[PDB]
């Protein structure tokens, strides 16, 4: 019983860290290649045929049309989520000076647009922040890296400033050494996916093992949105760092929580393997984090937390590498250059001449 489990996890770890190769030959990643595999596989379905003017106008129904013309940025007057457009635009604007013309259909909704099961209508290309193997959407660094992530009490203008968040969590990480972190699984968040229930129910059944509560979101409808319990408070990102075992679940799509959880130097438990942001591909299970299949049971949880509470040296090794990765390969520099290479390889696919369009508004610079 306990030993069978004990080994299985150990083989999986031994196997994983034996198999691991760094995302780049040197830590500085001068050529911006760490996540180059993702943009590669993402554009691929267009390599043979290219992007037609037709495909573009068709795909325009799937998001916010950006257009770079003669090194000037143009965008649909109406952006669905104004603050999200501002997050992306912080990134597009400095590149526009050195980019050729292109048309972009950028989806600022949480959920991807181009279902591969449908055909022809959903060929693309459309840019989204999060997808699964189901979707043809091209992945980009989300708006929240600069501004427009979830608005909360602690982040009234919506969570952002990754440059600032990094310095902040880094301090808090150094201040709270591993041994001083509480040996409890931690979570605080809203019921954006029922994959989160089992941890919350377990917490109510065993608070000494799991401290996990549902918060309230702006889409709250009834008591069901917190499994009939009183809405807990938002707890800050720095305050996560006092617990050893931090859980990350998908929401509508992938959650912004993940990247922040690593910089606590706590052990990140990532549930589900479906939903991605661009950098995830290089986040390797058992190396950087503990993997958990979607819809985990209360018993899965006890066994896995019990295992790591009983293998403290091993836990710490993982927390450390997980921290180092986000630290070394998710700097603002990594974000801007992914943006850069992505658009550069994308423009090459276009089989048509980008013409200006009057209904579009001038964005900058
Ligand atoms: O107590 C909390 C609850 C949420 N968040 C952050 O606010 C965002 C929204 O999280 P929520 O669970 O509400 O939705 P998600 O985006 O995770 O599906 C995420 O980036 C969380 O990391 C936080 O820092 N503290």
């Amino acid at each position: 019983n306990e030993d069978e489990f004990s080994f299985k996890i150990r083989r999986q770890i031994e196997k994983a860290n034996a198999d691991y190769k760094p995302c780049s030959s040197d830590p500085q990643d001068s050529d911006c290649s760490c996540h180059a595999n993702v943009l590669k596989r993402d554009l691929a379905p267009y390599k043979s045929t290219g992007v037609t003017r037709q495909m573009i106008e068709s795909s325009a129904r799937y998001g916010t049309k950006y257009k770079i013309y003669g090194h000037r940025l143009y965008r649909d007057a109406n952006c669905m989520f104004p603050a999200r457009c501002e997050g992306i635009e912080h990134f597009l604007l400095p590149l526009v000076a050195t980019l050729p013309d292109m048309d972009l259909i950028i989806n600022t909704r949480d959920y991807p647009q181009l279902n591969a099961a449908w055909g022809n209508a959903a060929g693309g290309p459309v840019f989204s922040f999060s997808k699964t193997k189901e979707y043809r959407d091209i992945m980009y660094p989300a708006w929240t890296f600069w501004a427009g992530g979830p608005a909360t009490k602690l982040h009234p203008r919506g969570i952002g400033r990754w440059d600032q968040m990094r310095e902040k969590l880094e301090k808090r990480a150094a201040a709270i050494p591993w041994s001083q972190k509480r040996s409890l699984g931690f979570f605080r968040g809203s019921r954006t996916s029922d994959e989160r229930d089992s941890l919350i129910l377990l917490s109510r059944r065993n608070p000494e093992l799991v401290e996990a509560q549902y918060t309230k979101n702006q889409g709250w409808k009834s008591p069901k949105d917190t499994l009939d319990a009183p809405a807990a408070d938002e707890v800050s990102f720095e305050d996560h760092c006092k617990y050893k075992y931090l859980f990350n679940f998908r929401g509508v799509a992938a959650s912004f929580r993940l990247k922040h959880l690593f910089l606590c130097k706590s052990l990140v438990f990532h549930v589900g393997d479906e939903w991605q942001e661009f950098f995830y591909d290089q986040l390797k299970p058992w190396v950087h984090y503990v993997p958990l299949k979607s819809y985990p049971s209360q018993q899965e949880y006890e066994h896995i937390l019990s295992f790591f509470k009983k293998n403290d040296a091993l836990a710490q090794e993982i927390a450390q590498r997980g921290y180092d990765f986000i630290w070394e390969h998710l700097r603002m520099k990594d974000i801007k250059c992914y943006w850069r290479k992505l658009l550069k390889r994308y423009v090459k696919l276009l089989q048509y001449e980008v013409k200006p369009e009057d209904q579009l508004i001038y964005i900058g610079p």
